[PDB]
């Protein structure tokens, strides 16, 4: 037993994490059948990136001026497009490890594991959600981008995440592997802001009921609620409102553990109003909001690829 912020294993993903160098910007990319993605400002200098013409600054760019290396070995560049805001640089030979993947946007909500990579060499791994203003508190370094977010489910890797830039609040953006931004974010060094952020509800409802199985039951309370009650009440604590969609995706966890969802919603409403009191949930003296009820039956049962 034991509850932890787990990482999927992340060798799928390293073996194809490749190093792209364009004039003097060195950044990651991911090395995919014979394509490799990256972000578009690969083609940018930092003198370029206050108000960037992307298409006009890749128009004098050829497939000699990019450089992608795979460790040590090398990649012919025998074409290159933008989409939206990534490069597709298509090389001379397939990566002999590509798993089978998947290219799909995730949700706000969902979780991912990220890893952090430079000069194409994976650094580390740590899981982290899309909050719902479409960011990401990870940690990212110069160098960092075209780090990728990814679930593994079985064989399957689904790619989600790419990392673009750091908001000057110090959080983090980025698109899609189709170069579509999260949020309303532009590739350009400008101050951009997210929106107020809010707390995923239905993860720190999943949280609880993974802290009832392993042992922490002190805030099971004796109350239930309403679903618009309870709305009301995280509505003003900043919460997302609690769906009946929500409700169902908890059935699995409410029937496991025998606490209907709408009196855990009432403890959560105890816990918003009245604090944690001093205490830890799981080792935590704050809501965690970054486990999917998925996350939680995935570290219940032991599913493993
Ligand atoms: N010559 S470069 O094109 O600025 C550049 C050079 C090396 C590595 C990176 C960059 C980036 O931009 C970049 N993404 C980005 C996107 C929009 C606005 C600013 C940035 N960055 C943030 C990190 N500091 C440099 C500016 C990621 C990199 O890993």
């Amino acid at each position: 037993s034991g509850f932890r912020k787990m990482a999927f294993p992340s060798g799928k993903v390293e073996g194809c994490m490749v190093q792209v160098t364009c004039g003097t910007t060195t950044l990651n990319g991911l090395w995919l059948d014979d394509v490799v993605y990256c972000p578009r400002h690969v083609i940018c200098t930092s003198e370029d990136m206050l108000n960037p013409n992307y298409e006009d600054l890749l128009i004098r760019k050829s497939n000699h001026n990019f450089l992608v290396q795979a460790g040590n070995v090398q990649l012919r560049v025998i074409g290159h497009s933008m989409q939206n805001c990534v490069l597709k640089l298509k090389v001379d030979t397939a990566n002999p490890k590509t798993p089978k993947y998947k290219f799909v946007r995730i949700q706000p909500g969902q979780t991912f594991s990220v890893l952090a990579c430079y000069n194409g060499s994976p650094s580390g791994v740590y899981q982290c959600a899309m909050r719902p203003n479409f960011t990401i508190k990870g940690s990212f370094l110069n160098g960092s981008c075209g780090s990728v977010g990814f679930n593994i489910d079985y064989d399957c890797v689904s790619f989600c995440y790419m990392h673009h830039m750091e908001l000057p609040t110090g959080v983090h953006a980025g698109t899609d592997l189709e170069g579509n931004f999260y949020g309303p974010f532009v590739d350009r060094q400008t101050a951009q802001a997210a929106g107020t952020d809010t707390t995923i509800t239905v993860n720190v409802l999943a949280w609880l009921y993974a802290a009832v199985i392993n042992g922490d039951r002190w805030f099971l309370n004796r109350f239930t609620t309403t679903l618009n009650d309870f709305n009301l009440v995280a509505m003003k604590y900043n919460y997302e409102p609690l769906t009946q969609d929500h409700v169902d995706i908890l059935g699995p966890l409410s029937a496991q553990t025998g606490i209907a969802v709408l009196d855990m919603c009432a403890s959560l409403k105890e816990l918003l109003q009245n604090g944690m009191n001093g205490r830890t949930i799981l080792g935590s003296a704050l809501l965690e909001d970054e486990f999917t009820p998925f996350d939680v039956v995935r570290q219940c049962s032991g599913v493993t690829f």
